[PDB]
């Protein structure tokens, strides 16, 4: 695994939670561009990026955890099969029954907020995710809390006494979910633990442990990353442009646009790697078989080409949609309807409740920044609302 750190060598966080300058270099001066210390060709402009990303004959997500759900690491054919029997629980009936209980559990939270002091990470932006995923899975509303513990040491956490923390938590998840798995194979309701255990595709079906298995895949695709959509988004209303809290809140229906630019501006240094499977010459470099490939999906977000006024955050700009920091061909996010989802009802909860937000001036950005797969992410984000 190569980090976004050994390719952009930055001195601050700041400057990987806000790359603006050096995406606009790479795109402007090196689109395609050779990095000898990591031995990696760099992709930054939205075509190139879209289309290294769809070429999967060419670029592999194989490198270099049961077969059957190893999803993300798999080319085609396996790959449409292995997805496919993820996909079962997760159809836009599902996510429309979804929204009444995700709601809820945003009322729940924005409910206990207070004209006070309020760390938008460890109120809303960590826990919904969480929260919102035992619920869906199946898992009693009884053991949520324990269900939580298990997760934050897991899924956001943060000593190889860490490595003996993470090691007892799975082992706990793992037993207990198994015999909830086993119950609900013999009976099934309308959760994604039952439905896992009826997917079937060309004959291939999920056993036991490799249902336990993929709920943990799940939360690591989903808990982290989602928690970062929403705590980045509070960012910017925060610091990014001011008048936009009060727009939304004078109009939700803008909320889900509000969403999309979030995502194209606000969700940084997102990168993915392939590797090189068949020999090739189509970024206009030749690449042999066994090459690594980073695409900036960040950088192909800030494509002028593509967005209009790049480097500016608006979310009246027509096409934001069109963001990379999904994906995009075969491994496009299975999880995007619900982070999608799950930012549009928690924003507008909060909309609802609270008229004006304020900035904290003792918080210190670079103080409150750790790595991710996905970017920078926040530790803890202090606001001041008015219930006004
Ligand atoms: C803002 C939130 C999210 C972001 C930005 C995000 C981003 C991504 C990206 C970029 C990929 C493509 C990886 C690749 O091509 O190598 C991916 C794949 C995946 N995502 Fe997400 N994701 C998010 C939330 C979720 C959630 C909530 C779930 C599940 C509940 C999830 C499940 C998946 C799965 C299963 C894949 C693999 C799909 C495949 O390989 O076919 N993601 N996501």
């Amino acid at each position: 695994v190569i980090a976004v750190k050994e390719i952009t060598r930055f001195k601050t966080r700041t400057e990987e939670f806000s790359p603006y300058a050096w995406c606009k270099r790479m795109l402007e001066n090196d689109p395609v561009s050779y990095h000898e210390g990591t031995d990696t060709w760099n992709v930054f402009k939205y075509e190139d990026v879209k289309r290294v990303l769809s070429d999967y004959k060419h670029f592999s997500s194989v490198r270099k955890v049961p077969e059957k759900i190893q999803i993300t690491e798999s080319d085609p054919p396996d790959h449409r099969k292995r997805r496919s029997l993820l996909a079962a629980a997760f159809t836009p009936r599902s996510l429309q029954n979804w929204e009444p209980r995700i709601q809820e559990i945003a009322d729940e939270l924005i409910g206990q907020m207070d004209g006070t002091e309020i760390d938008i990470v460890a109120s809303l932006a960590s826990p919904l995710p969480i929260i919102v995923m035992a619920d869906l899975m199946g898992v009693p509303s009884k053991d949520r809390l324990l269900f939580k513990k298990w997760v934050d040491t897991l899924f956001l956490p943060f000593q190889e006494e860490v490595d003996k923390l993470k090691q007892v938590a799975a082992k706990e998840y793992y037993q207990y979910l198994y015999p909830i798995v086993v119950q609900k194979r013999l009976n099934p309701a309308d959760d994604i633990i039952s439905d896992l255990l009826k997917s079937e595709v060309d004959g291939e079906m999920f056993t036991d442990d490799e249902v336990v298995r993929t709920t943990m895949l799940i939360l690591g695709a989903g808990v982290e990353t989602t928690s970062h959509l929403l705590a980045n988004s509070f960012y910017s209303l925060l610091y990014d442009d001011k008048e936009v809290y009060q727009e939304l809140h004078e109009n939700l229906d803008l909320v889900p646009q509000a969403v999309e630019e979030m995502l194209r501006f606000r969700f940084n240094l997102i990168k993915l790697d392939r590797t090189v499977k068949e020999d090739n010459d189509l970024l206009g470099v030749e690449l042999k078989e066994g090459d690594s490939v980073v695409v900036w999906m960040s950088a192909a977000n800030m494509d002028e080409e593509m967005f209009e006024d790049p480097f500016t955050l608006n979310i009246h700009r027509p096409n934001n949609k069109k963001h990379l920091t999904f994906g995009n061909g075969p491994h496009f996010c299975l999880g995007a309807p619900l982070a999608r989802l799950e930012a549009k009802i928690a924003l507008t909860a909060f909309l609802k409740k609270f008229k004006h937000i304020e900035a904290v001036p003792s918080f210190q950005l670079e103080e409150n920044l750790t790595d991710s797969a996905t970017g920078q992410t926040l530790t803890s984000l202090p606001l001041k609302a008015s219930r006004m």
